């Protein structure tokens, strides 16, 4: 007898993989797994295994997998609209779960995120008062703290429930959550950029994806595709990168998932992280400041490295070979802005950055990150507010690091408290 | 010729450092520190060695070290008000600089923090817009987010500075945030608790803590001395805790200190780590509704246990001996408030609840952690509002988290960013 929903499905779930890990670490969890060096300690643990992460895992080489899915595995298996690009609703289906859904699983997040994407009077008030010098990043980060006024877990954490059912409250608080970024997130768009306007409703029978667009405030058909990917391949990339990291560690001390994802958006808000979004449009705005040479371009980029400054959107912590992501965005633009200036630009780029970067012997990835080519594609569509890009990578990286924190709990995952060494004790050890 | 400052000081003491690491590393990077196993990795990196963190060294028997300074050692060593507490101040330049500062150098820190305090007008709008139900903790952590309008590196960062300066950038945004703080906190404690009052003016002749505690509205003297002692302690407490380890981790992306200690707040606020200030007086307060015997104190905690909860205040992710805070703290009890029946109680339980906590046969560490013991402190002295003592830790946490935010930039450390792993692929590994 009835009919979809996820957190029966989860239920049935939990008991099972909370047994496949009790016994594998019954007899593996002496196993060494690997070392750790000083350089490991003073480089950022880079190169370190260090946590557990069960929605996606990165290779070096061939790039993200969502199971064991391949982004272009995902465009060809998982629900469209109607209708080329992937829902990120069936996206979160599949982290959550481990399963591809079908059109049906899929129509319910969507009806599921509609119902619940509801604003509560002081954070609208709270957005409607901030100056617009205050970066859309801050904006945000500051309204989803200010929305754990409303967590379910928190609640429930005061009221005193057994730890086991944790998850559950969690599940809740991550589906309101995922239900309402859109609504803060075109608030600020609104409230910076279209000052006056009104976000309007969530009407129940669209996609997520396209409510966004219409809270946005955009009508392009193709810009609603352009979302749509956007938010599923921003999803998640590993455990290990700073924003994901930051809730899994926050989310580890029972923080709510409201201020767990906050605290990872200050995280996503830094440079050398999703900020990057923004740096590379701005570097590339000046750069058409100051049609141009290979050689004009090449000086350009010197210029920069000899600066004691990052070149925006290259590089990788563990990636070693040009990000799917951005092939994905290429070949987004190949079929629909073939000929714009700015693609074309970043197409050139690609030619000449790496080049550049090998020559210059520190960048252990020479090739160019997803973020390279994401706001090429936004500015096209006339979303052309940079600063704001970030927001967008913040609403999409919801899917993945909640997807998680939702298992974490399920887990029974204890606090993520490691062990530090000052200089002086090291050289003592 | 000349007189004091931090900045110089620290100007001098980097290229030292550098070189001593640089060294350190040509000979030992490849050195093995220690090994990862699976336990370690779905316990939470528990024992794993993975970050430099300088200004302080958590033992696990002896408990926390400033240099090498034990909290003894401080509270002799440090320049006291006038009279027998040491000045937080006088903490953050040992911290800061490994060297125990002389009164004039302490009084220079105050009158710096004198003159940094001051709140820009957006701030204090949201402050005074937010409503009585949402925490202190959620409120103060937005508050931050949004003070980061006025971040000196990320304005710094945003004219292409050379990396190599970036330090002296966050070392002003350190010291303005330091500053900023407890006004902060205090319109928080007095738009909830106090409403239609004002948190009045800074005196520049004052101590922070003093200052601080007069915005607060408390006047007794030995209230003041409690606050000079519980923001020195709460310092810092190395780098693995999950406060300073979320700054630490969202810092490494080159997010300002703003957003950084934000973030590290959303951590704090968590029940397993700051919270528990706030969670230990609950408890404490419902032991109370329902002078009991050990027996009954006994049936108590066995009533907790069984459901799933923890005894907030016990326990701890590396101590393994009764923290030398808790010391510390009772030490102040026994000398100022030694018939305070609240204090008694908590006497008492340190009787009972490691006991219990042996028996039991789950924790690692059944003895008690500086949270069991600092609201005791607080509501003695008439400050009973228990949802507001993590805003305490918060301000003290600060001065460690802030103290090595810039030594990590001054240093150069970079990105942290680990690898996860999924249990299928560790399966498969
Ligand atoms: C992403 C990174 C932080 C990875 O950092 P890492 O793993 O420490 O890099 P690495 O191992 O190649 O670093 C070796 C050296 O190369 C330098 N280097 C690496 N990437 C670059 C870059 N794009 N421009 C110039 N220098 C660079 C790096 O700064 C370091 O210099 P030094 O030894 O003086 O500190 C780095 O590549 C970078 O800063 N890239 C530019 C910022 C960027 O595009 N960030 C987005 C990352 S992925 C998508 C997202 O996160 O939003
Ligand atoms: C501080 C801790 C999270 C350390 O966590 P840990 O290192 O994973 O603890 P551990 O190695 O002893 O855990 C072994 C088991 O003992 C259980 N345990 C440990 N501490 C306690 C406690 N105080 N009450 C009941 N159960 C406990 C722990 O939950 C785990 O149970 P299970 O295996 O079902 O998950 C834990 O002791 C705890 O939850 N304490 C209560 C909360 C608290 O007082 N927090 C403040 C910590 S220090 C000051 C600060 O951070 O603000």
């Amino acid at each position: 007898a009835s009919s979809t929903n996820l957190k029966d499905v989860l239920a049935a779930l939990i008991p099972k993989e909370q047994a496949r890990i009790k016994t594998f670490r019954q007899q593996h969890g002496g196993t060494a797994l690997g070392q750790i060096t000083v350089d490991m300690s003073y480089g950022g643990m880079r190169g370190m295994k260090g946590l557990v992460y069960e929605t996606s895992v990165l290779d070096p080489d061939e790039g993200i997998r969502f199971r064991g899915f391949s982004i272009p595995e995902c465009q060809k298996l998982l629900p469209k609209g109607g209708g080329g690009e992937p829902l990120p609703e069936g996206l979160f289906w599949l982290l959550v779960t481990g399963q591809i859904p079908t059109g049906a699983q899929v129509s319910w997040l969507s009806k599921e995120w509609a119902k619940r994407a509801a604003l509560p009077s002081h954070v609208v008030t709270m957005l409607d008062n901030f100056p617009t010098n205050l970066h859309p990043m801050s904006q945000l980060s500051a309204a989803i703290t200010a929305l754990n006024s409303e967590s379910n877990f928190a609640r429930a954490y005061a009221e005193g429930i057994l730890r086991t059912k944790y998850w559950e409250m969690v599940y809740e608080s991550a589906m309101d959550l995922i239900a309402k970024l859109p609504c803060v997130a075109a608030k600020i768009y609104r409230n910076l950029y279209r000052a006056g306007s009104s976000i309007g409703a969530i009407d129940s029978k669209l996609d997520w994806s396209h409510n966004f667009t219409n809270m946005l405030g955009y009508t392009d058909a193709q810009f609603t595709e352009l979302m749509r990917l956007y938010l599923t391949i921003h999803s998640d990339h590993e455990g290990g990168n700073v924003s994901a990291h930051t809730s899994h560690l926050v989310g580890s001390a029972l923080s709510d998932p409201y201020l767990s994802f906050a605290a990872a958006m200050n995280g996503l808000a830094g440079p050398l992280h999703g900020l990057a979004n923004q740096e590379v449009l701005g570097w590339l705005a000046q750069l058409q400041k100051a049609a141009g040479a290979d050689a004009s371009l090449r000086d350009y980029i010197w210029n920069t490295l000899n600066s004691g400054r990052v070149v925006p959107g290259y590089g990788h912590a563990v990636l070693r070979k040009t990000d799917p992501r951005y092939t994905c965005q290429r070949e987004f633009a190949l079929k629909h802005l073939p000929g714009d200036p700015m693609f074309k630009l970043v197409a050139q780029l690609y030619k000449i950055v790496p080049n550049v970067l090998l020559e210059q012997g520190a960048a252990a990835n020479p090739w160019p990150n997803v973020d390279a080519h994401s706001g090429v594609l936004l500015q096209y569509y006339g979303m052309t507010e940079m600063n704001y890009y970030t927001v967008l990578f913040g609403v999409s990286r919801a899917l993945g690091v909640l997807a998680q924190l939702i298992w974490s709990r399920a887990l029974g995952f204890p606090l993520e408290r490691p062990k530090s060494m000052s200089t002086d004790g090291l050289i003592a050890l």
